[PDB]
């Protein structure tokens, strides 16, 4: 047992090492998204940049997490970064709604997360849960469903011109 | 009777308490509009910005009158204030057309206010209104009739993209 | 349902909306105080001061309730705000004391807002709370308490001078 | 008949004449009183500072009444300037007192000629007062108001502290 370990359970533990997992994958998700963006037959770039933005910002929601392991004396395990479910994300509507839907099921991870934390009695990794990844992500899905919206009653994607002009106005 | 009370009617001290809660009522309508705007199935943060300032201006004008009530040895009697006639606006057009119709009821009612200053001979309260009422009435009515007059010609709101663009353009 | 929504139970929403209308209603007790101290026959300038600051910091907290609200996928419905139970606050210290009240009512309203929010396993809006509402309130509930006891050991209200030395020293 | 003469009746010119002399009969006594102040068995410097301040302002007001009948084509004829009623203003709560009903006086010899210049249908000549004297009086009124409240709140003149300690406060 490490010197500094108190009232740090091995299955919270074991949870904080599936979390950095999907806070990496998150990050590949995105890079995939942005790379898309760039191809010469789809030529967004503000969507691109967005998109690179939110791959680096989970690689530091990440990187946090092992710092966390590490301080409460646990120990990073890792395990394959699995490649995103495609690699045509067909349109900047369809890659927001992908994005959308990555980000409500990495926050149920952290909800799961704070309640295996709350039955194991352990306050800080619950407090360190709400102050650095609870606010943050119902701020994302928040800027996503938004992002969505705009670009359906613009008539994305048959109307040519929303993607263009969100791209300058919105993403821009 | 108030030490400082001179030339001022009974009805006229009435009549500056009915107006404080018009615009008090004003204000929570804007509000209303401010956070319809600001769902994320509606989406137009710039339309949620301009409700959100007139709303504040319209605590302004009631806090102006409370101060022209006590200066002039009035007693400022509060009422409740209403809650507004809807809570979904519908679209940026319909509150743009809303607010067109609070704002020339607000104006119909300071006639009215200054009509009742003009009956019992009091110039003070008459140019208390048209200094820091009237004016800016007539301008706010223009602002809101321009806005209307733009968002039906860009086809609002069956148009997808006309309350989009209005949002960056006019009141970005 | 909202594209937002996720974690968030009817009852929590139906909570904010009684709670945005107490920060409304407590907005308005302080305006009605704070328009008291500007009456010529009691003249407390910094009393009126201290008592506007208290109302506009209310709209604010409303404000920031009805925004998570949104973020959340919940509904606002506003409700009439009721008018206070005085026009006349009697003195100084009366105001505190009745403020003091407030106070603690919206505490305790707050309070039943965490354990409904406990109990609902919805920890982000738990620390949303504990972030911007109960630390806040517990420093309210100390100042006023402090302003109480010094207005009481001054003397006030019989005291004449205890509550103009409070305006300029305490408040000024 | 002057070259630049036209609409002015020749009652309004003589109701500036004789708002001239109460303007400057006004200044005198807040002279009288700033003097009494400066009594070294009186002695409040702030007291004595506030009425010089009223005297010249009145003289301000004075003047500008004589560019008007000058720049409207009226003739300015002076009258004697009437000594104060009193030397002796006994205390600062009695000064106060008197000052109140001075600018009292005053203010109701402005309604008389905004009344008298809107049956000559001279709406420059009402504008004119409006603008200058009759917010200006409201204003004033309203300060002196609260002055003698927190002066007999504070138990002027029995109180001996009352009036050192509003001349620090209040008027230093
Ligand atoms: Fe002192
Ligand atoms: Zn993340
Ligand atoms: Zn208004
Ligand atoms: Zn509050
Ligand atoms: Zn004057």
């Amino acid at each position: 047992p490490s010197q500094v370990r108190q009232n740090y359970h091995q299955d919270a533990e074991a949870a904080i090492n599936r979390q950095i997992n999907l806070e990496l994958y998150a990050s590949y998700v995105y890079l995939s998204m942005s790379c898309y963006f760039d191809r010469d037959d789809v030529a967004l770039k503000n969507f691109a940049k967005y998109f690179l933005h939110q791959s680096h910002e989970e690689r530091e929601h990440a990187e946090k997490l092992m710092k966390l392991q590490n301080q409460r004396g646990g120990r990073i395990f890792l395990q394959d970064i699995k490649k995103p479910d495609r690699d045509d994300w067909e349109s900047g509507l369809n890659a927001m709604e992908c994005a959308l839907h990555l980000e409500k099921s990495v926050n149920q991870s952290l909800l799961e997360l704070h309640k295996l934390a709350t039955d194991k009695n352990d306050p800080h990794l619950c407090d360190f849960i709400e102050t650095y990844y609870l606010s943050e992500q119902v701020k994302s899905i928040k800027e996503l469903g938004d992002h969505v919206t705009n670009l359906r009653k613009m008539g994305a994607p048959e109307a040519g011109m929303a993607e263009y002009l969100f791209d300058k106005h919105t993403l821009g």
